[PDB]
Protein backbone atom coordinates (compact mmCIF):
# COMPACT_ATOMS: atom_id res chain seq x y z
CA UNK A 1 0.00 0.00 0.00
CA UNK A 2 1.33 3.69 -1.40
CA UNK A 3 0.04 5.80 1.79
CA UNK A 4 1.93 2.94 4.38
CA UNK A 5 5.27 2.86 2.44
CA UNK A 6 5.03 6.66 2.72
CA UNK A 7 4.58 7.01 6.29
CA UNK A 8 7.23 4.17 6.19
CA UNK A 9 9.81 6.14 4.77
CA UNK A 10 8.92 9.39 7.11
CA UNK A 11 9.79 7.01 10.29
CA UNK A 12 12.98 5.79 8.04
CA UNK A 13 14.14 9.79 7.78
CA UNK A 14 13.73 10.28 11.59
CA UNK A 15 15.50 7.21 12.17
CA UNK A 16 18.56 7.96 9.64
CA UNK A 17 17.92 4.37 8.43
CA UNK A 18 18.55 5.99 4.59
CA UNK A 19 18.35 2.32 2.64
CA UNK A 20 15.19 1.75 4.22
CA UNK A 21 13.76 5.23 3.10
CA UNK A 22 15.21 4.75 -0.03
CA UNK A 23 13.70 1.44 -0.68
CA UNK A 24 10.37 2.38 0.45
CA UNK A 25 10.22 5.16 -2.17
CA UNK A 26 11.51 2.83 -4.86
CA UNK A 27 8.75 0.47 -4.01
CA UNK A 28 6.48 3.63 -3.90
CA UNK A 29 7.90 5.19 -7.55
CA UNK A 30 7.24 1.36 -8.83
CA UNK A 31 3.35 1.25 -8.39
CA UNK A 32 3.01 3.94 -11.21
CA UNK A 33 1.25 6.82 -9.62
CA UNK A 34 2.56 10.73 -10.16
CA UNK A 35 4.41 11.11 -6.18
CA UNK A 36 2.92 14.37 -4.78
CA UNK A 37 5.64 17.09 -3.78
CA UNK A 38 6.31 15.25 -0.37
CA UNK A 39 7.01 11.92 -1.35
CA UNK A 40 9.32 13.30 -4.02
CA UNK A 41 10.78 15.32 -1.49
CA UNK A 42 11.16 11.68 0.65
CA UNK A 43 12.65 10.06 -2.66
CA UNK A 44 15.39 13.05 -2.76
CA UNK A 45 16.55 12.83 0.65
CA UNK A 46 16.61 9.03 0.93
CA UNK A 47 18.82 8.91 -2.56
CA UNK A 48 21.09 12.06 -1.44
CA UNK A 49 21.89 10.34 2.03
CA UNK A 50 22.34 6.48 0.23
CA UNK A 51 24.31 7.99 -2.90
CA UNK A 52 26.46 10.70 -0.46
CA UNK A 53 27.55 7.83 1.85
CA UNK A 54 29.85 6.34 -1.00
CA UNK A 55 31.00 10.00 -2.64
CA UNK A 56 32.35 11.03 1.05
CA UNK A 57 34.01 7.64 1.36
CA UNK A 58 35.10 7.99 -2.45
CA UNK A 59 36.79 10.78 -1.72
CA UNK A 60 38.34 10.14 0.97
CA UNK A 61 40.00 6.78 -0.22
CA UNK A 62 40.57 8.48 -3.45
CA UNK A 63 42.61 10.74 -1.76
CA UNK A 64 44.50 8.10 0.33
CA UNK A 65 45.35 6.36 -2.86
CA UNK A 66 46.73 9.41 -4.16
CA UNK A 67 48.91 10.23 -0.70
CA UNK A 68 50.78 7.31 -1.47
CA UNK A 69 52.77 0.40 -2.91
CA UNK A 70 50.75 -2.54 -1.89
CA UNK A 71 48.79 -0.08 1.09
CA UNK A 72 48.55 1.78 -2.84
CA UNK A 73 47.00 -1.42 -4.29
CA UNK A 74 44.47 -1.63 -1.30
CA UNK A 75 43.47 1.36 -1.40
CA UNK A 76 42.68 1.03 -5.74
CA UNK A 77 40.68 -2.10 -4.21
CA UNK A 78 38.75 -0.41 -2.04
CA UNK A 79 37.90 2.82 -4.16
CA UNK A 80 36.89 0.40 -6.88
CA UNK A 81 34.43 -1.66 -4.25
CA UNK A 82 32.52 1.77 -3.48
CA UNK A 83 32.54 2.45 -7.35
CA UNK A 84 30.53 -0.39 -8.22
CA UNK A 85 28.43 0.86 -4.81
CA UNK A 86 27.94 4.22 -6.02
CA UNK A 87 27.41 3.31 -9.95
CA UNK A 88 24.52 0.89 -8.74
CA UNK A 89 22.76 3.48 -6.29
CA UNK A 90 23.04 5.83 -9.43
CA UNK A 91 21.77 3.50 -12.11
CA UNK A 92 18.64 2.29 -9.80
CA UNK A 93 17.64 5.92 -9.39
CA UNK A 94 17.99 6.74 -12.62
CA UNK A 95 16.38 3.54 -13.90
CA UNK A 96 12.93 5.02 -11.59
CA UNK A 97 13.41 8.40 -13.63
CA UNK A 98 13.10 6.89 -17.25
CA UNK A 99 11.27 4.29 -16.84
CA UNK A 100 8.25 6.36 -14.18
CA UNK A 101 9.29 9.39 -13.14
CA UNK A 102 10.06 12.05 -15.98
CA UNK A 103 7.83 10.24 -18.93
CA UNK A 104 4.37 10.20 -16.05
CA UNK A 105 5.52 13.80 -15.27
CA UNK A 106 1.82 15.54 -15.44
CA UNK A 107 3.27 19.22 -14.22
CA UNK A 108 6.21 21.30 -15.53
CA UNK A 109 7.36 21.72 -11.76
CA UNK A 110 8.25 17.84 -11.52
CA UNK A 111 9.04 17.51 -14.78
CA UNK A 112 11.89 20.12 -14.12
CA UNK A 113 12.63 18.23 -10.27
CA UNK A 114 13.34 15.16 -12.01
CA UNK A 115 15.23 16.42 -15.37
CA UNK A 116 17.81 18.17 -12.33
CA UNK A 117 17.61 14.41 -10.47
CA UNK A 118 19.04 13.03 -13.67
CA UNK A 119 21.77 15.44 -14.19
CA UNK A 120 22.76 14.94 -10.77
CA UNK A 121 22.85 11.55 -10.58
CA UNK A 122 24.88 11.19 -13.97
CA UNK A 123 26.98 14.14 -12.34
CA UNK A 124 27.80 11.42 -9.50
CA UNK A 125 28.79 9.23 -12.13
CA UNK A 126 31.01 11.54 -13.73
CA UNK A 127 32.62 12.46 -10.59
CA UNK A 128 34.13 8.94 -10.96
CA UNK A 129 33.94 7.64 -14.45
CA UNK A 130 36.97 7.37 -16.77
CA UNK A 131 37.67 6.81 -20.78
CA UNK A 132 35.40 6.43 -23.32
CA UNK A 133 32.74 5.61 -20.80
CA UNK A 134 32.86 9.06 -18.84
CA UNK A 135 32.14 11.20 -22.03
CA UNK A 136 28.62 9.68 -22.79
CA UNK A 137 27.89 10.19 -18.96
CA UNK A 138 28.84 13.78 -18.53
CA UNK A 139 26.92 14.22 -22.19
CA UNK A 140 23.80 12.43 -20.49
CA UNK A 141 24.38 14.91 -17.22
CA UNK A 142 24.69 18.17 -19.58
CA UNK A 143 21.52 17.22 -21.84
CA UNK A 144 19.37 16.65 -18.62
CA UNK A 145 19.96 19.84 -17.10
CA UNK A 146 19.68 21.91 -20.59
CA UNK A 147 16.31 20.41 -20.91
CA UNK A 148 15.48 21.05 -17.00
CA UNK A 149 16.84 25.12 -17.31
CA UNK A 150 14.85 25.42 -20.41
CA UNK A 151 11.89 24.30 -19.41
CA UNK A 152 12.27 26.09 -15.84
CA UNK A 153 13.06 29.37 -17.66
CA UNK A 154 10.11 29.50 -19.05
CA UNK A 155 7.56 27.61 -16.35
CA UNK A 156 9.11 29.00 -12.89
CA UNK A 157 9.64 32.23 -11.37
CA UNK A 158 13.52 33.11 -10.99
CA UNK A 159 12.75 33.00 -7.15
CA UNK A 160 11.40 29.21 -7.18
CA UNK A 161 13.37 27.28 -5.54
CA UNK A 162 13.69 23.91 -8.11
CA UNK A 163 14.56 27.05 -10.21
CA UNK A 164 17.62 27.74 -7.87
CA UNK A 165 18.41 24.38 -6.76
CA UNK A 166 18.89 23.71 -10.74
CA UNK A 167 21.15 26.66 -11.08
CA UNK A 168 23.19 25.99 -8.10
CA UNK A 169 23.80 22.40 -9.10
CA UNK A 170 23.95 23.37 -13.03
CA UNK A 171 26.77 25.97 -11.99
CA UNK A 172 28.84 23.49 -10.19
CA UNK A 173 28.49 20.85 -12.57
CA UNK A 174 29.92 23.55 -15.30
CA UNK A 175 32.69 24.40 -12.42
CA UNK A 176 34.07 21.03 -11.67
CA UNK A 177 32.79 18.17 -14.45
CA UNK A 178 33.56 20.79 -17.39
CA UNK A 179 36.44 22.70 -15.53
CA UNK A 180 34.94 25.90 -17.23
CA UNK A 181 35.18 28.31 -13.68
CA UNK A 182 33.50 31.60 -15.78
CA UNK A 183 30.92 29.43 -17.04
CA UNK A 184 30.48 28.47 -13.61
CA UNK A 185 30.19 31.57 -11.89
CA UNK A 186 28.41 33.65 -14.89
CA UNK A 187 25.28 30.42 -14.26
CA UNK A 188 25.39 30.98 -10.57
CA UNK A 189 24.97 34.54 -11.07
CA UNK A 190 22.85 35.16 -13.34
CA UNK A 191 20.34 32.68 -11.34
CA UNK A 192 20.87 34.90 -7.61
CA UNK A 193 20.56 38.81 -9.51
CA UNK A 194 17.41 37.35 -11.71
CA UNK A 195 15.98 36.12 -8.02
CA UNK A 196 16.65 39.70 -6.00
CA UNK A 197 15.36 41.65 -9.34
CA UNK A 198 12.16 39.62 -9.15
CA UNK A 199 11.69 39.70 -5.26
CA UNK A 200 8.34 41.00 -6.08
CA UNK A 201 7.28 36.95 -6.90
CA UNK A 202 8.85 35.13 -3.84
CA UNK A 203 5.83 33.98 -1.70
CA UNK A 204 6.37 34.55 1.93
CA UNK A 205 5.66 30.71 2.28
CA UNK A 206 8.58 30.02 0.22
CA UNK A 207 10.97 32.82 1.33
CA UNK A 208 13.17 30.41 3.81
CA UNK A 209 13.64 27.83 1.29
CA UNK A 210 14.32 30.00 -1.74
CA UNK A 211 16.66 32.38 0.38
CA UNK A 212 18.96 29.38 1.70
CA UNK A 213 19.63 28.48 -1.94
CA UNK A 214 20.31 32.12 -2.77
CA UNK A 215 23.17 31.58 -0.05
CA UNK A 216 24.38 28.75 -1.43
CA UNK A 217 24.61 30.22 -4.88
CA UNK A 218 26.28 33.61 -3.14
CA UNK A 219 28.76 31.18 -1.10
CA UNK A 220 29.87 29.75 -4.35
CA UNK A 221 29.99 32.82 -5.70
CA UNK A 222 32.82 34.24 -2.63
CA UNK A 223 34.64 30.45 -2.99
CA UNK A 224 35.24 30.42 -6.48
CA UNK A 225 36.15 34.11 -6.36
CA UNK A 226 38.82 33.97 -4.03
CA UNK A 227 37.06 34.85 -0.82
CA UNK A 228 37.36 31.75 1.32
CA UNK A 229 34.98 28.97 2.15
CA UNK A 230 34.62 25.02 3.00
CA UNK A 231 33.67 22.83 0.03
CA UNK A 232 31.48 24.44 -2.84
CA UNK A 233 27.34 23.58 -1.81
CA UNK A 234 25.13 21.85 -3.47
CA UNK A 235 21.25 22.03 -3.73
CA UNK A 236 19.45 20.81 -0.75
CA UNK A 237 17.53 17.24 -1.54
CA UNK A 238 14.24 18.48 0.18
CA UNK A 239 14.14 22.31 -1.91
CA UNK A 240 10.94 23.06 -1.43
CA UNK A 241 8.19 22.76 1.38
CA UNK A 242 7.58 19.24 3.16
CA UNK B 1 46.15 -12.17 6.75
CA UNK B 2 46.30 -10.31 10.24
CA UNK B 3 48.05 -7.86 8.91
CA UNK B 4 46.76 -7.09 5.67
CA UNK B 5 42.96 -7.08 7.43
CA UNK B 6 44.02 -4.76 10.27
CA UNK B 7 45.39 -2.19 6.94
CA UNK B 8 41.56 -2.69 5.87
CA UNK B 9 40.27 -1.78 8.73
CA UNK B 10 42.20 1.36 9.37
CA UNK B 11 41.21 2.19 5.37
CA UNK B 12 37.49 1.69 6.48
CA UNK B 13 37.42 3.99 9.38
CA UNK B 14 38.65 7.08 7.44
CA UNK B 15 35.84 6.04 5.18
CA UNK B 16 33.65 5.74 7.98
CA UNK B 17 32.77 2.28 6.61
CA UNK B 18 32.19 1.23 10.56
CA UNK B 19 30.55 -2.73 8.86
CA UNK B 20 33.51 -3.18 6.67
CA UNK B 21 35.60 -2.05 9.96
CA UNK B 22 33.76 -4.80 12.02
CA UNK B 23 34.13 -7.81 9.47
CA UNK B 24 37.41 -7.13 8.63
CA UNK B 25 38.39 -6.63 13.39
CA UNK B 26 36.07 -9.83 13.59
CA UNK B 27 37.96 -11.82 11.01
CA UNK B 28 41.15 -11.23 12.94
CA UNK B 29 39.48 -11.69 16.59
CA UNK B 30 38.66 -15.28 14.86
CA UNK B 31 42.23 -16.19 13.95
CA UNK B 32 43.24 -16.89 17.34
CA UNK B 33 46.18 -14.29 18.45
CA UNK B 34 45.80 -11.82 20.88
CA UNK B 35 45.06 -7.99 20.06
CA UNK B 36 47.43 -5.40 19.95
CA UNK B 37 46.29 -2.32 21.47
CA UNK B 38 45.61 -0.76 18.25
CA UNK B 39 43.99 -3.62 17.20
CA UNK B 40 41.66 -3.90 20.25
CA UNK B 41 41.24 0.24 19.77
CA UNK B 42 39.72 -1.05 16.04
CA UNK B 43 37.60 -3.52 16.95
CA UNK B 44 36.19 -1.33 19.82
CA UNK B 45 35.66 1.90 17.40
CA UNK B 46 34.23 -0.49 14.55
CA UNK B 47 31.51 -2.09 16.87
CA UNK B 48 30.62 1.38 18.97
CA UNK B 49 29.90 2.51 15.54
CA UNK B 50 27.83 -0.02 14.33
CA UNK B 51 25.80 -0.62 17.38
CA UNK B 52 25.48 3.25 17.70
CA UNK B 53 23.33 3.52 14.76
CA UNK B 54 20.85 1.08 15.97
CA UNK B 55 20.90 2.92 19.83
CA UNK B 56 20.40 6.30 18.11
CA UNK B 57 17.10 4.73 15.73
CA UNK B 58 15.76 2.84 18.89
CA UNK B 59 15.28 5.80 20.62
CA UNK B 60 13.93 7.91 17.63
CA UNK B 61 11.59 5.19 16.99
CA UNK B 62 10.86 4.57 20.96
CA UNK B 63 10.21 8.75 21.23
CA UNK B 64 7.63 8.33 18.04
CA UNK B 65 5.75 5.44 19.40
CA UNK B 66 4.69 7.70 22.32
CA UNK B 67 -4.20 5.67 15.16
CA UNK B 68 -3.85 1.97 15.37
CA UNK B 69 -2.00 1.40 11.48
CA UNK B 70 0.63 4.00 12.35
CA UNK B 71 1.52 2.69 16.52
CA UNK B 72 2.15 -0.94 15.51
CA UNK B 73 4.19 0.28 12.19
CA UNK B 74 6.09 2.58 14.49
CA UNK B 75 6.44 -0.65 17.15
CA UNK B 76 7.22 -2.98 14.12
CA UNK B 77 10.02 -0.69 13.20
CA UNK B 78 11.10 -0.66 16.93
CA UNK B 79 11.46 -4.71 16.85
CA UNK B 80 13.26 -4.74 13.91
CA UNK B 81 15.88 -2.01 15.28
CA UNK B 82 16.55 -4.10 18.29
CA UNK B 83 16.43 -7.29 16.30
CA UNK B 84 19.54 -5.67 14.60
CA UNK B 85 21.04 -4.34 17.62
CA UNK B 86 20.73 -8.02 19.43
CA UNK B 87 22.25 -9.23 16.91
CA UNK B 88 25.57 -6.58 16.75
CA UNK B 89 25.50 -7.26 20.12
CA UNK B 90 25.53 -10.96 20.43
CA UNK B 91 28.28 -11.06 17.49
CA UNK B 92 30.05 -8.65 19.99
CA UNK B 93 30.04 -10.82 23.07
CA UNK B 94 30.86 -13.70 21.58
CA UNK B 95 33.86 -12.79 20.36
CA UNK B 96 34.44 -11.40 23.87
CA UNK B 97 33.39 -15.10 25.21
CA UNK B 98 35.35 -17.07 22.61
CA UNK B 99 38.47 -15.70 22.17
CA UNK B 100 38.97 -11.96 23.71
CA UNK B 101 38.68 -12.46 27.57
CA UNK B 102 40.38 -15.75 27.52
CA UNK B 103 43.38 -15.18 25.81
CA UNK B 104 43.97 -11.44 27.77
CA UNK B 105 47.46 -11.97 29.01
CA UNK B 106 47.41 -8.67 30.73
CA UNK B 107 45.27 -6.91 33.45
CA UNK B 108 45.11 -3.70 31.34
CA UNK B 109 43.43 -6.45 27.99
CA UNK B 110 41.71 -8.55 30.27
CA UNK B 111 39.75 -5.15 32.05
CA UNK B 112 39.59 -3.78 28.32
CA UNK B 113 37.52 -7.10 27.52
CA UNK B 114 35.64 -7.44 30.88
CA UNK B 115 34.75 -3.67 30.25
CA UNK B 116 33.31 -4.33 26.64
CA UNK B 117 31.52 -6.82 28.27
CA UNK B 118 29.77 -4.95 30.34
CA UNK B 119 29.05 -2.21 27.80
CA UNK B 120 27.68 -4.96 25.52
CA UNK B 121 25.25 -6.22 27.80
CA UNK B 122 24.17 -2.93 29.13
CA UNK B 123 23.41 -1.94 25.73
CA UNK B 124 21.03 -5.04 25.34
CA UNK B 125 19.69 -3.50 28.75
CA UNK B 126 18.81 -0.45 27.24
CA UNK B 127 15.99 -2.21 25.30
CA UNK B 128 15.25 -5.79 27.17
CA UNK B 129 11.55 -5.74 28.87
CA UNK B 130 10.82 -8.60 30.38
CA UNK B 131 12.35 -12.27 31.76
CA UNK B 132 15.42 -12.00 30.22
CA UNK B 133 15.89 -8.10 31.73
CA UNK B 134 16.88 -9.65 35.06
CA UNK B 135 19.56 -11.90 33.77
CA UNK B 136 20.92 -9.01 31.15
CA UNK B 137 21.51 -6.52 33.82
CA UNK B 138 23.20 -9.37 36.00
CA UNK B 139 25.60 -10.39 33.52
CA UNK B 140 26.57 -6.24 32.48
CA UNK B 141 26.96 -5.46 36.14
CA UNK B 142 29.25 -8.89 36.82
CA UNK B 143 31.32 -8.09 33.96
CA UNK B 144 31.90 -4.85 35.08
CA UNK B 145 32.57 -5.50 39.04
CA UNK B 146 35.50 -8.19 37.53
CA UNK B 147 36.56 -5.52 35.60
CA UNK B 148 36.71 -2.39 38.18
CA UNK B 149 38.36 -5.32 40.76
CA UNK B 150 41.32 -6.40 38.27
CA UNK B 151 41.79 -2.46 37.78
CA UNK B 152 41.60 -1.44 41.28
CA UNK B 153 44.41 -4.13 42.33
CA UNK B 154 46.36 -4.13 38.99
CA UNK B 155 45.78 -0.57 37.33
CA UNK B 156 47.08 3.33 37.91
CA UNK B 157 44.28 5.20 38.75
CA UNK B 158 45.21 7.88 35.40
CA UNK B 159 44.89 4.58 33.32
CA UNK B 160 42.11 5.67 30.55
CA UNK B 161 40.72 2.13 30.28
CA UNK B 162 40.36 2.09 34.31
CA UNK B 163 38.95 5.93 34.14
CA UNK B 164 36.71 4.80 30.99
CA UNK B 165 35.55 1.85 33.10
CA UNK B 166 34.67 3.59 35.94
CA UNK B 167 32.70 6.15 33.55
CA UNK B 168 30.76 3.57 32.06
CA UNK B 169 29.61 1.53 35.25
CA UNK B 170 28.96 5.05 36.75
CA UNK B 171 26.46 5.26 34.12
CA UNK B 172 25.45 1.65 34.60
CA UNK B 173 23.90 2.72 37.93
CA UNK B 174 22.27 5.97 37.62
CA UNK B 175 20.48 4.50 34.14
CA UNK B 176 20.07 0.70 34.47
CA UNK B 177 20.15 0.71 38.15
CA UNK B 178 18.48 3.80 38.88
CA UNK B 179 21.17 4.40 41.96
CA UNK B 180 22.40 8.16 41.31
CA UNK B 181 24.05 8.09 44.90
CA UNK B 182 26.38 5.47 44.07
CA UNK B 183 26.91 6.42 40.46
CA UNK B 184 27.87 9.98 41.82
CA UNK B 185 30.39 7.97 44.37
CA UNK B 186 31.73 5.82 41.76
CA UNK B 187 32.12 8.53 39.59
CA UNK B 188 33.81 10.72 41.94
CA UNK B 189 36.32 8.69 43.77
CA UNK B 190 37.62 7.56 39.85
CA UNK B 191 38.44 11.17 39.08
CA UNK B 192 39.85 12.00 42.57
CA UNK B 193 42.29 9.09 42.77
CA UNK B 194 43.43 10.40 38.96
CA UNK B 195 43.68 14.24 40.00
CA UNK B 196 46.29 12.74 42.71
CA UNK B 197 48.36 11.35 39.87
CA UNK B 198 48.19 13.81 37.09
CA UNK B 199 51.62 15.30 37.50
CA UNK B 200 53.14 11.89 36.59
CA UNK B 201 51.96 11.50 32.93
CA UNK B 202 53.08 12.23 30.02
CA UNK B 203 51.82 15.32 27.84
CA UNK B 204 50.24 12.19 25.40
CA UNK B 205 48.86 10.08 28.54
CA UNK B 206 47.55 13.11 30.24
CA UNK B 207 45.25 14.06 27.22
CA UNK B 208 44.15 10.40 27.24
CA UNK B 209 43.52 11.13 30.75
CA UNK B 210 41.82 14.36 30.75
CA UNK B 211 39.59 13.73 28.43
CA UNK B 212 37.80 10.61 30.10
CA UNK B 213 37.83 12.40 33.52
CA UNK B 214 36.45 15.31 31.72
CA UNK B 215 33.92 12.95 30.88
CA UNK B 216 33.30 11.91 34.65
CA UNK B 217 33.01 15.61 35.75
CA UNK B 218 30.68 16.35 33.48
CA UNK B 219 28.37 13.39 34.11
CA UNK B 220 28.50 14.51 37.75
CA UNK B 221 27.50 18.46 37.27
CA UNK B 222 24.79 16.73 35.00
CA UNK B 223 23.24 14.40 37.66
CA UNK B 224 23.40 16.75 40.72
CA UNK B 225 23.01 20.52 39.08
CA UNK B 226 20.24 19.31 36.57
CA UNK B 227 20.10 19.39 32.57
CA UNK B 228 18.73 18.41 29.54
CA UNK B 229 21.84 17.19 28.13
CA UNK B 230 23.16 13.45 27.44
CA UNK B 231 25.27 11.97 29.64
CA UNK B 232 28.86 10.81 28.46
CA UNK B 233 29.95 7.26 28.16
CA UNK B 234 33.68 6.16 27.04
CA UNK B 235 35.61 6.85 24.17
CA UNK B 236 35.79 3.71 22.27
CA UNK B 237 39.24 4.50 21.53
CA UNK B 238 40.56 5.26 25.08
CA UNK B 239 44.41 5.37 24.95
CA UNK B 240 46.98 6.12 22.33
CA UNK B 241 46.28 4.93 18.10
Amino acid sequence: DKNELVQKAKLAEQAERYDDMAACMKSVTEQGAELSNEERNLLSVAYKNVVGARRSAWRVVSSIEQKTAAAQQMAREYREKIETELRDICNDVLSLLEKFLIPNASQAESKVFYLKMKGDYYRYLAEVAAGDDKKGIVDQSQQAYQEAFEISAAAMQPTHPIRLGLALNFSVFYYEILNSPEKACSLAKTAFDEAIAELDTLSEESYKDSTLIMQLLRDNLTLWTGGGGSRRGTSPARMAGN
